[PDB]
């Protein structure tokens, strides 16, 4: 079997509610056009910018205070809040900025950028949380080992 | 603890031996200059260019015929040779490709390239195997499960 180990500052740019796309309900489990929860942080190491995160909750899951979450990471809120997280699922994924995110980051339109989508699960197999992120690559990178554990 | 599951045609390029740079004896732990094997791979799917796949062997581990490397993956070959492979170290990122790798690929110098370095050990901690790679974004992505495991 093989364990794993992974190798800033964030501000909060959007804390909204909105109606999920296809996309959005699929990753999620919801309907279409169900409200979930919109937030967007910037994280930023030594005042650049590093990563920009778009995350979405299904309702009643936990009070999204921006504030707190300029505080501490996502799954921490969570946890707090009572939440159990079991499962993630990801991929790892390279992309042309368009001009929206390369604003964001400080890049120029095109200039490469690393992606990454998550979904993360609970004890009972709900997602709890969908992520869709970018990350400057000159700035971030992710590192971890791997190993075979009897 | 966090386990970890993971979620095409292969054509050999080069197999020499070269001497060892900085980067590459940093990776292998062993001197500068001294010798060590280099492998380039091609792997397709459905005939088209997904990754370019460069690796680098310390001497006197496993028999590299070109061919063997046709047939079957560079871990099942290592293990088969009797290597034991314990872990390995990686690092995910992103790029913008030179003419080279963009040739190689079938990509625009300058497009977005998923990039990924490994260096794998065996039971006593010794480096077995760097590889250097690049990926074509709209062809592959790492996909993967966390899990957490009572």
């Amino acid at each position: 079997g093989l364990l794993v180990r992974r190798r800033p500052a964030t501000k909060v740019l959007v804390n909204t509610v909105v109606p999920a796309t296809a996309e959005i309900a699929a990753a999620l489990g919801v309907a279409e056009d169900s409200e979930v929860h919109r937030i967007e942080r910037l994280r930023l190491t030594h005042g650049e910018p590093m990563a920009y995160l778009c995350n979405y909750l299904p309702p009643g899951l936990v009070d999204l205070d921006t504030g707190q979450l300029e505080a501490t990471g996502l799954y921490r809120l969570m946890r707090a809040a009572g939440i159990t997280l079991h499962s993630a699922r990801q991929s790892i994924g390279a992309r042309a900025a368009t001009s929206g995110e390369a604003e964001r980051l400080g890049e120029d339109a095109g200039a490469p950028l690393l992606t990454m989508e998550r979904t993360t699960f609970d004890d009972t197999g709900r997602a709890v949380e969908f992520g869709t992120h970018t990350y400057r690559p000159s700035r971030y990178s992710f590192e971890f080992q791997l190993l075979v554990r009897p």
